[PDB]
This record gives structure tokens, sequence and C-alpha cells, in this order.
């Protein structure tokens, strides 16, 4: 599977930008674009040899871990650190079989009894996303935390917190130029801060936005989607147009209707 590298060591807006751009480049194929927004490969009919991509993360502490991302949703399904690999609890038998194709040479394979969704991870971390700082510092720390898990150096709450950090700074950033921008800003000013409502609501609405855009009538949503601004106030989305600078890719929801141009 394709590998994209990134290190928090001496990270800059440009190096992070290159990283996210490369990740998106391995996620979408260009075969499916709707209203100018790329769609991820459809799970249905997708060959296993094209199912995952790997993100090799390194940090200033000279530690490295490899995250595995599912190309169908850009989400993290597991990771490898040294001679051990850990996978989030699969949703079904097909996915359980699919992950056996990852880190096949690792000496110790483990599947967590818990899933990688935020609800579950927040419960295990003992903190909500709104209370977990993001930025290059948090990522640097998260990489070390993931690395030290197999030896008992990392407690479960810290592990979960670290997953929450990685997922948002990699998966959500790949999904939304807006979130990529949020991380770029944190890097530019070496600031670590929790995601505000605009970030949280986008993360929570990615699936719905993907469906709304794909089911839209020439871009017009059948029903509006409510997002939130930085101050928590409502922002109504009625059309795909307002999302062009915001969402970078979508999960496949339905087949694109015929061109049907006038
Ligand atoms: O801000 C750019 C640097 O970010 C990381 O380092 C910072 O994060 C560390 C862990 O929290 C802090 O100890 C340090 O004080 C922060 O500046 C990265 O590890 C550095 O290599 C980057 O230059
Ligand atoms: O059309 C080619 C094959 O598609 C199936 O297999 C792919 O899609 C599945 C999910 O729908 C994956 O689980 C599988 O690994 C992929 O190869 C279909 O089941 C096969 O009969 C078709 O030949």
């Amino acid at each position: 599977y394709p590998i994209i590298n990134f290190t928090t060591a001496g990270a800059t807006v440009q190096s992070y930008t290159n990283f996210i751009r490369a990740v998106r480049g391995r996620l979408t194929t260009g075969a499916d674009v709707r209203h100018e927004i790329p769609v991820l490969p459809n799970r249905v009919g997708l060959p296993i040899n094209q199912r995952f991509i790997l993100v090799e993360l390194s940090n200033h502490a000279e530690l490295s871990v490899t995250l595995a991302l599912d190309v169908t949703n850009a989400y993290v399904v597991g990771y490898r650190a040294g001679n051990s690999a850990y996978f989030f609890h699969p949703d079904n038998q097909e996915d359980a079989e699919a992950i056996t194709h990852l880190f096949t040479d690792v000496q110790n394979r483990y599947t967590f009894a818990f899933g990688g969704n935020y609800d579950r991870l927040e419960q295990l971390a003992g903190n909500l996303r709104e209370d977990i700082e993001l930025g290059n510092g948090p990522l640097e720390e998260a990489i070390s935390a993931l690395y030290y898990y197999s030896t008992g150096g990392t407690q479960l709450p810290t592990l979960a917190r670290s997953f929450i950090i990685c997922i948002q700074m990699i998966s959500e950033a790949a999904r939304f130029q807006y979130i990529e921008g949020e991380m770029r800003t944190r890097i530019r000013y070496n600031r670590r801060s929790a995601p505000d409502p605009s970030v949280i609501t986008l993360e929570n609405s990615w699936g719905r936005l993907s469906t709304a855009i794909q089911e839209s009538n020439q871009g017009a949503f059948a029903s509006p989607i409510q997002l939130q601004r930085r101050n928590g106030s409502k922002f109504s989305v009625y059309d795909v147009s307002i999302l062009i600078p915001i969402i970078a890719l979508m999960v496949y929801r339905c087949a694109p209707p015929p061109s049907s141009q006038f």
C-alpha cells in the first residue's frame, strides 16, 4: 500500500500542507468528482490491493508509528509501532478480513474491543474533542503515546486522547480544507488549542454533507444542514456551492445521476 510520510519535527505550514495534499492524492482517484468535489472510492467492488494507504508519522523524539487509513472514508483503522499492530474493532466481517491485509509481517497483532469512533474514544479518553488540544505539540505527543503503548508506557485514556488527535489532524484535515487550515494556523503560530464549534460540527456532519451533496438537485439541498460558526452560532447550508472552499472529499453515498445538462 502507498505510504505518505510526515514528521512533527520542525514541521511548518508548508511541510504539513505537502503531507495533507499527498494524503488526498492517494485517497481519491479523480474518477469521481461531483460539483467540483472529489468522491472517495466506492466500497462496493473495491479490490483489496487498493483499499488502504499508510501514513508514517515521526516526531522530534525520534519515534515513529504507521497509521492505516481506509480509502473509502479516509479514517484510521489501526496502527503499527515496532513489532506490534493494533486495529479498532471492525464493524463487520468484511472489514475484519480486510485488515488482515495490513501489517502482515508484524509479530504481534491485536484488535481492540472498542471502535475508533469519537463517541467511544471520548469515553475512553475521559475528555470530549472540545477539551482536547490540537496542534503540532499535541501530535508530537500523540506519536510518542502510540509508540509506547505496547510496553505499558501509555495508559488507555492517553492512548484514546492520542487517537483523537491523530484522526482529526490527518483524517479530518484530509476531508476538509477548512480543518487542514485550522491545523496550518496552529503550526504557523506554534499554538495548541482545542477545536472550536466550526471544526466539531464539520466533523460530525461529514457523512450527512456527503449524502446531501450527492443527492442534491443540481447542487441544491433537499433539506438544509445546520453547521456552527466559531462562536457556536448557526450557519445554514442550502447548497454545495458554499462548501467548495470547505470540504475536500466525500464518502461515496449514491451513484451520480446522469449529466442531464440543458
Ligand atoms: O511548533 C513547532 C514545533 O512543534 C513541536 O514542538 C513543540 O511541541 C513540544 C511537545 O509538546 C513542546 O515541548 C515544544 O516546546 C513545542 O515547541 C515539534 O516537536 C518541534 O520539532 C517543532 O519545531
Ligand atoms: O466486480 C469485481 C468483484 O467485486 C466484488 O468484490 C469486491 O468488492 C467487495 C465489496 O463489494 C470486496 O469485499 C472484495 O474484496 C472486492 O474484490 C464481488 O463480490 C465479486 O464477486 C466481483 O467479482
